[PDB]
């Protein structure tokens, strides 16, 4: 059962070994393998550390049913996880991450001093550098620490009585929520979110992001003098803050991380999915196209524009973002690096591709291989 | 649900689950037989029916004596009908049910061939309005050799390896140009120039057929604002006919089956010229739209990439000739999928081949999930003849 990776553009082929890796006892195996992943990084393995550090967590495990991660062992953790992420397009930035340990966080007003820290850190003006903040670990006994939010920075969706929604229609629960726990909402397409956040076993409190630390780009094209008319924006900093973080077999809920945007983001999957902002038509209204039928390739026009507009727009404002062609030529080369150091490269296909122009992008033609390897970014219920 | 597969599309929140996919030497024959026979009774409402019983005796009683067996015309027309529908990688399968069977089962030579399938391109390509056929050849027989057509498709351009490494005409077709030219063929040295069929009879070297040009619609292509665009000199043919696949129904193989439909946008617009290992044409375009191609962050490839679809459309409508664009199809194949969860309860679709390969989130396919996997009566791939 060993997998065959072709390149249909260059005819060449790879075989990806590293799938081969894809209640106390069952800990403590996930605990020792973790250990040695740790001990191998840093060629140290069978040392008298590596093996006294083995025992550490074995005692602490057989005694207490848990066991705790070292500083310097957290951060390789994090960096692993990212490089593990088979959805993430991102990865050749993987060994360059800020690693904020937030372990001996006890309140939401905790947790709110070192979010606000994170974000002023990664924004950095505008020169957007990658962390991750950890917050303490899930505990048999108790509730979770959770940022309700799905990232720290997102628009207010308002649902109307007539079912349209003004802003982002993605947040309108989030939205909600706020309104409940006692927010005073706005009435704009783009109002920033305040934070939901919730230490173990208690209601969840309110925080509002000092609007200063919320960086945000103002869309203009670089031609089209109307594009900036359509009143349009988006936040900098990409921060998704729902997912857990698993390393050694140990659970981080509340473990938020960012990067920069690759620009599709923005400009086809937030602003043209129907769903989300849907202003294809808008744009496309704008650019005189032929609405009535699909083959004006009118929704094409539009959407190439919007994208352009996005990134004429951050560039201007000097803020980091990465084109879809030059993120995915960065992840050929990181698939590379990755035959020749693990000898193989978790991938997940359809997210990996970009939402336009996909065979125009090298990814298109690469076969990749799906699995999960740990440390891993899982997905998490919500939690109300 | 239970385990059936649950199936989301992420635009609209809605969830189905898949229930079609639970049925995903001579004994292998016959079981593969008697479920085709099966399929063949419900298609028409007859199941249990006496003519049901009668059918799957006759059957098993020439396998018993003879090792295969054979269908009935109206059995063919079901089969092949169904292989279509069961297609995961096929985006226009709405059309499913539209589908002129030519029966040639009763083909001898390589020459008779050539007639059956120059009336197959007659027919298909209909002066622009095209019709979705297929003809079916004779079945593998044990002992006896394949009926097999050499050429991926019935209509493609040649591709001549040049002197300094590169590919003039298309590249995707080189193994196949140098077989023509092997089995007696004179090149041309153009960069469409529409190749010879070879076509194999039985237990005999593959013979050679030229077309008949007039037999093969082209379309130039324009751009309906680029004025300039018609002065590349570019053209596609109208037939989309795959030759090269294997017809299986009922366990019986048809190793010749040639099919086709008409074009959607894509295949010709972002694949066939786009592609850089096919014409690769893109920097010459954006060259000539004046976009910045020293960056990737101008976003020439999209550009370009866009005008160059349009103009296949354009042309494409301009020369009367049936032609579908990428929204049309998907939003098409979202209504071929709701059917079939009416019909059969599922659709077996490969997501990667149905997500067009521009603008994949501005389609419907794109958010919505998936189940791939193969139902029998199938089109399968084979290997080369050579
Ligand atoms: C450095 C710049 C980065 C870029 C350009 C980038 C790019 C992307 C993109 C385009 C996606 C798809 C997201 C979507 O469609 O919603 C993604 C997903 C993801 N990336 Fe990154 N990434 C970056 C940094 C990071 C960092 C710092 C981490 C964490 C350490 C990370 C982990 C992930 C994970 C876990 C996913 C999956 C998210 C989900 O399932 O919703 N990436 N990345
Ligand atoms: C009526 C118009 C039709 C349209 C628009 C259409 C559309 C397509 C498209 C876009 C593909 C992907 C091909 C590629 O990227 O190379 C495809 C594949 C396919 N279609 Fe169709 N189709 C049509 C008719 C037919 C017919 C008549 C049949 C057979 C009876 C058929 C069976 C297939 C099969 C078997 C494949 C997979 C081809 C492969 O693996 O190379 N389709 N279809
Ligand atoms: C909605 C949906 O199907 C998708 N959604 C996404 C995607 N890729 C990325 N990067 N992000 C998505 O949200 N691809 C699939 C096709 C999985
Ligand atoms: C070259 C390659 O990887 C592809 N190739 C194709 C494709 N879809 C279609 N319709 N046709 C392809 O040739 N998608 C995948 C990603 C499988
Ligand atoms: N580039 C990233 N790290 N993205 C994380 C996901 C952000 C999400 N796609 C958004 O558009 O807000
Ligand atoms: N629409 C069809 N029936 N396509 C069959 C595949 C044709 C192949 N994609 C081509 O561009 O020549």
């Amino acid at each position: 059962k060993f997998p065959r990776v072709k390149n249909w553009e260059l005819g060449s082929i790879t075989y990806d070994t590293l799938c081969a890796q894809s209640p106390a006892e069952q800990l403590l195996s996930q605990a020792r393998d973790f250990i040695n992943q740790y001990y191998s990084s840093i060629k140290r393995s069978g040392s008298q550390a590596h093996e006294e550090r083995l025992q550490e967590v074995e005692a602490e495990v057989a005694s207490t049913g848990t066991y705790h991660l070292r500083e310097s062992e957290l951060v390789f953790g994090a960096k692993q996880a990212w490089r593990n992420a088979p959805r993430c397009v991102g990865r050749i930035q993987w060994g360059k991450l800020q690693v904020f340990d937030a372990r001996d966080c006890s309140s939401a007003q905790e947790m709110f001093t070192y979010i606000c820290n994170h974000i002023k850190y990664a924004t950095n003006r505008g020169n957007l550098r990658s962390a991750i903040t950890v917050f303490p670990q899930r505990a048999p006994g108790r509730g979770d620490f959770r940022i309700w939010n799905s990232q720290l920075v997102r628009y207010a969706g308002y649902r109307q009585q007539d079912g349209s929604v003004r802003g982002d229609p993605a947040n309108v629960e989030i939205t909600e929520l706020c309104i409940q726990h006692g927010w005073t909402p706005g009435n704009g397409r783009f109002d920033v979110l305040p934070l939901l956040l919730q230490a173990p076993d208690e209601a969840p409190e309110l925080f509002v992001l000092p609007p200063e630390l919320v960086l945000e780009v103002p869309l203009e094209h670089p031609t089209l003098e109307w594009f900036a008319a359509l009143g349009l924006r988006w936040y900098a900093l990409p921060a998704v803050s729902n997912m857990l973080l698993e390393i050694g077999g140990l659970e981080f809920s509340a473990a938020p991380f960012s990067g920069w945007y690759m620009s599709t983001e923005i400009g086809t999957r937030n602003l043209c999915d129907p769903h989300r902002y849907n202003i294809l038509e808008d744009v496309a209204v704008c650019m005189d196209l032929d609405t009535r039928t699909t083959s004006s390739l009118w929704k094409d026009k539009a959407a190439v524009e919007i994208n352009l507009a996005v990134l004429h727009s951050f560039q201007l404002a000097k803020v980091t973002i990465v084109d879809h062609h030059a993120a995915t030529v960065s992840f050929m080369k990181h698939l590379d690096n990755e035959q020749k150091a693990r000898g193989g490269c978790p991938a997940d296909w359809a997210w990996i591709v970009p939402p336009i122009s996909g065979s125009l992008t090298p990814v298109f033609h690469q076969e990749m291989v799906n699995y999960i390897l740990s440390p891993a970014f899982r997905y998490q219920p919500d939690p109300w």
